[PDB]
């Protein structure tokens, strides 16, 4: 059985908590995951879960992938990663039980939450800031225990609730497994690779430090500000690439305050060594969230 190391702690398959397939109802599905369905489930006042499911028909390196992925879920211990509840690994299709992420995806959030005629606040400056500054304190405990997650994004992210009160969290891992298993990109490709999150020293050098996940960062700052949109507009990945070498970088989303925008622009810096860390980036966004021009700032509302 392959082990799993993190925080220099050492831990394999028998370590996971195995919970009772019976105990187990899939409600709905949700989407799927890098490989598989992810469903909305039921662990028995039932524990409200998140189901990721293998394929039963899949090769032995996807199995030893799913088995590694509730490896890496399962040693986090932070309000900014979601939760591994258990597996279900020895009744097939096997499963890896995480936290219900009620609000879902920050993607989706962003694009369906936008203000609109129909709903004039649906969403404001200090919600954008709170989703920061949550991804950020999970960056900080990535960053402070070593771990490069290597893909940060909004499509990697969740949250707890759709309304006041929601809770964002870093929800996937697929890329820093991949890395762990074979130490390189793996069952992609060229093709496959999150280019437009990526800086120069990852896509040349195949460089990766916790400066990798700043930039990564800068991107997702990008992503909240401007409501859900793809990054570099208009651009494909080689255009991206030969832009983001050359010195080029996106433009301030639409009614993104001053503060904001150079948050993303000192994330952007091409030497990592003049990139912030997270402790850095979390007082920024603390800062930007005291000061009322920012907060005040009205969001576009999209007609
Ligand atoms: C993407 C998503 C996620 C959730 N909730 C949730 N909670 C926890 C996890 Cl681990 C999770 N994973 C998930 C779900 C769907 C697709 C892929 C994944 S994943 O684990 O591979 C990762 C990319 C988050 N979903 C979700 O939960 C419901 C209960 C609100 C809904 C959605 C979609 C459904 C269609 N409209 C847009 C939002």
């Amino acid at each position: 059985n392959p082990n799993y190391c993190f925080a220099g702690k050492t831990s394999s398959i028998s370590d996971l908590k195995e919970v009772p397939r019976k105990n187990i109802t899939l409600i709905r599905g949700l989407g799927h995951g890098a490989f598989g369905e992810v469903y909305e489930g039921q662990v028995s006042s039932p524990l409200q879960v998140a189901v990721k499911t293998l394929p039963e028909v899949c090769s032995e390196q996807d199995e030893l992938d799913f088995l590694m992925e509730a490896l890496i879920i399962s040693k986090f211990n932070h309000q900014n990663i979601v939760r591994c509840i258990g597996v279900s690994l020895q009744s097939l299709p096997r499963f890896i039980l995480l936290e219900l992420m009620a609000g879902g995806d920050l993607k989706s959030f962003l694009r369906e939450t936008r203000p609109r005629p129909s709903q004039p606040s649906s969403l404001a400056m200090l919600d954008l800031l709170h989703v920061a500054r949550d991804i950020a304190c999970g960056c900080q405990y990535l960053e402070e225990n070593h771990f490069i997650h290597r893909d940060i994004a909004a499509r990697n992210c969740l949250l707890t609730c759709p309304g006041p009160g929601r809770v964002a969290k870093i929800g996937d891992f697929g890329m820093a497994r991949d890395i762990y298993r074979a130490g390189y990109y793996r069952k992609g490709g060229c093709a496959m690779l999150p280019v437009k999150w990526m800086p120069p020293e990852a896509f040349m050098e195949g460089i990766f430090t916790s400066k990798t996940d700043t930039w990564s960062f800068g991107v997702l700052l990008w992503e909240i500000f401007s409501l859900g949109y793809m990054p570099y507009p208009s651009k494909s990945n080689q255009e991206v690439l030969e832009f983001v070498t050359s010195g080029g970088r996106m433009d301030p989303p639409k009614n993104c305050p001053g503060p904001v925008y150079r948050i993303m622009t000192q994330c952007w810096q091409h030497q990592p060594e003049d990139r912030p860390n997270f402790a850095i980036i979390l007082e920024r966004i603390e800062y930007c969230t005291q000061d009322p021009d920012v907060i005040n700032t009205a969001l576009p509302i999209e007609y």
